[PDB]
């Protein structure tokens, strides 16, 4: 192959359509489904698929009890044909552990899984299939990553890591890939005040990540980077429209520039954008204090207006459904003049939501913009969880 | 690969040939087989396939439970390796949707998913495994399509679509195909007064579908398709022997110009015919009433003669077993000079007819051509109903 | 590809080396497992694959009851990679039907599956994946094939039919093939007095068939086919050693030009042989009357010489074990300068001869020659009747 | 492809990474997973895989009683894609038997198994995915092998065989093959007193082999194997820190050239380390009596200093759970300029520790290493034996 190029804009997008969904839980009550939960999904030059954690059981089996715990040796990162459910027949390890990220450059598959101990993990990056770079623990507190895909351009793939606390100060870099090797790591700089989960897209030579806050904002985290620069800055989504869970309700005036405290019970849940001017969406949990359904909002010009507002709206999973974590994935390498923005809804079923059950596991749902005016509806998990009593 | 012209007439044919059956309900009774309905088959440069409409859930799975109902957020477009039974395993997801078509240009698949509320529904519109156009409900009434293969010829595919009442008239579009973007659209014309679920073939520059007038005509409409001029006619199969379900009694006289009405209790079941002057054949329920049994009828001048009646006869499922929808295909890659006509019957199990289980679902059979005059037996589904209770 | 030409010797062998097993009732006890009978091997030039009938059930499942039965809608030839087993998700249809072969010629495979009414069955005949001629029966009782390997030698590949009666005198025929289509038919001639299931080889540009007598021999039919001028010749295998079952004990001297009467209660079975002067190989049952054991014979010129004994033995299958029908195929793409001989047994489980259960079934042991002298010990089926009681 | 040729030197390696784990047990609880025992990894320039000996049945199925044994007729050699658990879905028949190893030359696959009965055994090579030689018993006891890769250098890949006694002076051969063919076999020679399943790995132009001494040693018998001139020599691991299973308290002084005796109950288990001066690792069981907890030791110049202890630790299974056999392999075709160790530890489940079922298998973990300090945590099988009560 040859590398991919961030050469095009973003596409026009005024509604979204169906792309894929894979009804796991549904099929996982009667076939061999593996319990997973963090999926995403990634394009590479020959198609796009689907990724997850695995918990390393199937959802029927005895050992999806006690799943809703994040991180244990038989974790690893699979991935499969998109719309597939994910089995022990059809699934691809790219890596061990118990955080990801993964994104193709062009020419091969760039996958990054951490594991090992709390207080001293390890990343393992692998670069077409083999295991290239290790990058141990700089701060002694479950190093973690995006948990969706990366974006590469021009052979360099930036990603963010973090380690430290989840309720105070993180030490978070941005790491420049090229082959899995390190060619620069930074310091994260700017406003943002704390980095977790962060949902990446590129267009027009830079790379955006919207992340979730966890220490302080409902406002999300936005990184800006430079690819060919190797350099990045950060503040918060401009917007009034908040978009962590928790959230507080939509104040008059967002903050480009500090966090909107507030919120109840959760600090945080990752979470997606795509901030293109006008040409701007944000999606959020329908709940302001659970994850429970999702919408879209298009809001002109969130990134820059502490006033933007929503002019237009689509539930992707209604309210009496549960969903989870989002996030951003682009087909770079479709036959359009221009990148056409995607995004998947984790949908999670089981505990602590549903604790007639002894497991957590999800399924997932992903949508691409269209610039038609499309009708939906709700693409909820739609498992009957009496089946699993 | 390169593009497919339809150059060759239709083959002669005097019987039928078992080309492949999948016997999914007796395998699905304890191996792990989707539920399914409104199967087809379609055939590229490389193969041919089973396609169907997923339930989203294995036939012993608890969610079998209510899989009569045709539209939900679990249905999609899925396709498997000819002669294998539908699993989680084997299954290719084409798109989302719970009405579809499919069909090879020579260069790449287009397949077509129709989802969402019934009062909004929209057509996504694959070419070469991505999603490349869109198109909305025009008429707010369940947007649907063919159920089996669409046609192409010089990279054009069209496609006929119907939005609009069930038991009355409606608004059916022929759509133009390129790669699948729209070329041209135009609004049905001529003497078919309703139209559904069209099975279409190609021979000799131009593309036949034999439809399902839910309305009135227990004689199916005919939209004859100029793929080059992307110009359309339609009228009624002229022939005494009718071939809808359900039916009144073959008359003295067809009707070329329109419906003959009679028939009860169902208004209407997808069939298909081939219609080559004196080389013409119909397909039908046994059953006048219930789609129970499968025939095939030599109907020589069927298209055109009022008066045409059955030279020969054959029994493709005796009519103590259920059959279900039929449809067109041909492999218009295969080693010969002319194109030979195949069709399939859906084999439905389960609800209405079968009471005693929750679910509803098919297995497959399909026959080709032959120029000998071959023996034949019942192709029933085989499955028995008893191992489910 | 390149056409295959028969240029080579058969390579000299001393003993029988394991090749394949695939253990399907012992895996099928608690997998997926499909039931079959009558299976084969086949190589083309990427490898080797096994073969057999399907009968449209899993091992587990309800509908292995009755499988007993031979002929049935549900019977497909489906095709797996060697020393898997065969299940719902690894096996390809080849084509559909009760009676079958298969063959490679260098560039494609052909199969033939035989289908339909016992009074008016019918061969489909197909090439590359594709059905590409059709064979009616000739004389409306059981049109019947070979259930091993067929051979081809220069785009030809000779196939044996019969149609007629199983205890009585026969109609049976060469048909000689290429891509699929007849390019001569001829009746059988010379001394055999009825033909089934014949097992075939070539070598040094001739074929070799050695054929099941239903009507009167207990020593086998031999048919020597003569590919590039399409002709043939038969007798009877001129050994005293006997090699069908039932069959009386071995007399002081065979039979070239007759059949050799007695044996109880059975007419016969498939078996095979390989014939090449001092270097040749019977195989047959070890029990004289039931499908029991299996065994290897050295007897060398056993085609001509009605003494001929034994001079060298090794057990397949201890006659503690039920065989099954056993067949001839060879590798003829390996890299070697003789042919090398390779057979399998099929060894068959449940009825009739362990009635605790209801399906019949079997897996499958493939050994090849060696010009070692190796030890040896029993390939018998190894699952336990009782875990299926 | 090309031949691989052993140019490159070892990698420096400080600690160890995780690469692969397949979480078999915990998934075979309800997934159709097989039984096995004796697992390696082996890998090519496609790829790595993993390798062991099927049961020939599931590890939910009936027939897992009794897999504690060894030897049956129903072992095979199966591979499947690193991280996947072997199932009958996803599993390569390599070949058919109870002992085997498997390497890589570059262009094709080696992979030999031998079966047989005890007195008379035979080892099948394969290569290409054809058999290619026949190699009977030369001591007629339990003909045997690595049971983990061989290595290739320049088309040559030495094996080493062993037959007789597994108690006493046995009769072990170093075989040359190229192209499965053997071109030298040689008698061993040195001071190695017993050799069984030995750890090989290549690095400057030869191939270094640790092996278990199951008569007399609790220090390793080394193996040095020059494959351009096809000679041998063999010694012991010189250092005083032991890593055979079972063993007595590490002594104040190895030794080169006689076993170390001692130690209770077991007289070996197979295991590996990496012999390179100051880069030497050695890997053991944490106990020193069981196969329980698994352990690498930095231990400089470990094969040549009687005195030479570990200068640093990594625990990777931790001595609360199973372990098993161990052993080495490389990723000759990664984009390095060294060849990095890497290694697997087989973790057993069932009998005979754990007597509360009726079976024996394992899962299989595998670590490579790195010039960073990572920090690390206990790779341990993860499944809970109550479940399968
Ligand atoms: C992307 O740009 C790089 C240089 O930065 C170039 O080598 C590569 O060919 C480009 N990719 C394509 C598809 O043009
Ligand atoms: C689930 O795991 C918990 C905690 O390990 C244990 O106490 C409980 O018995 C398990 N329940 C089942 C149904 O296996
Ligand atoms: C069919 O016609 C198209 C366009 O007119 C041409 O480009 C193509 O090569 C033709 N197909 C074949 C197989 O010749
Ligand atoms: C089937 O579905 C109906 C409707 O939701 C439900 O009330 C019923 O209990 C279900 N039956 C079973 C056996 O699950
Ligand atoms: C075999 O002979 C055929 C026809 O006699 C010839 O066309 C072909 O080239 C030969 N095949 C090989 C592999 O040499
Ligand atoms: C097996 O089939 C026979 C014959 O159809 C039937 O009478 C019997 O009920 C079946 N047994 C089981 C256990 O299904
Ligand atoms: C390894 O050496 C062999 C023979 O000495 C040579 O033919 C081969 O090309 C070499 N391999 C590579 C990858 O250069
Ligand atoms: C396990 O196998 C043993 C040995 O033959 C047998 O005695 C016992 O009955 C078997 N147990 C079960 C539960 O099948
Ligand atoms: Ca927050
Ligand atoms: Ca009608
Ligand atoms: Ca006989
Ligand atoms: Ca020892």
């Amino acid at each position: 192959g040859h590398l991919l190029n961030l050469t095009k804009p973003l596409c026009e997008v005024n509604s979204w359509h169906i792309l894929s969904k894979d009804n796991a839980i549904r099929i996982g009550e009667d076939a061999h489904i593996i319990v997973t939960r963090e999926p995403y999904l990634s394009c590479d030059p020959q198609g796009c698929r689907m990724f997850a954690l695995s918990q390393g059981t199937t959802l029927r089996g005895k050992h999806a009890n006690g799943t809703i715990h994040d991180r244990s040796p038989f974790r690893a990162l699979v991935s499969w044909e998109m719309g597939q459910a994910p089995s022990p027949y059809n699934t691809r390890v790219e890596c061990i552990g118990w955080s990801s990220t993964s994104c193709h450059d062009g020419i091969s598959r760039m996958s990054i899984c951490i594991s090992g101990p709390n207080n001293n993990a390890s990343a393992v990056v692998w670069y077409g299939g083999r295991p290239v770079t290790e990058i141990p623990s700089w701060a002694g507190n479950i190093l973690r990553t995006q948990e969706s895909e990366c974006v590469c351009h021009g052979g360099i793939c930036p990603v963010v890591m973090t380690d430290g606390p989840a309720n105070n100060r993180a030490e978070t870099k941005i790491i420049y890939f090229k082959e899995g090797k390190i060619k620069k790591i930074e310091e994260l700089k700017g406003d943002a005040q704390h980095i977790e989960e962060c949902s990446c897209y590129g267009a027009s030579e830079m790379i955006k990540c919207i992340c979730r806050d966890n220490w302080k904002g409902a406002n999300r985290p936005v990184i800006t980077i430079d690819p060919e620069m190797m350099t990045h800055t950060s503040k918060y989504l401009c917007s009034k429209i908040l978009t962590d869970t928790s959230r507080p309700n939509d104040p008059t005036n967002g903050k480009c520039e500090a966090p909107i405290t507030g919120g109840s019970p959760d600090p945080g849940v990752k979470g997606f954008a795509f901030l293109d001017g006008e040409n701007s969406w944000l999606g959020r949990t329908i709940s302001k204090d659970s994850r429970s359904g999702y919408e879209m909002l298009k809001v002109p010009n969130a990134e820059t207006d502490t006033q933007s507002g929503a002019i237009s709206h689509q539930i992707i999973v209604n309210n009496q459904n549960w969903s989870g974590y989002s996030g951003a994935f682009i087909d770079y390498w479709a036959n359009k003049e221009c990148f056409n923005p995607c995004f998947y809804v984790e949908l999670i079923r089981g505990r602590p939501k549903e604790s007639s059950v002894l497991w957590t596991s999800n399924s997932i749902v992903a949508l691409c913009g269209s610039k038609e005016r499309l009708g939906s509806w709700s693409w909820h998990d739609g498992a009957e969880i009496i089946y699993f009593k």
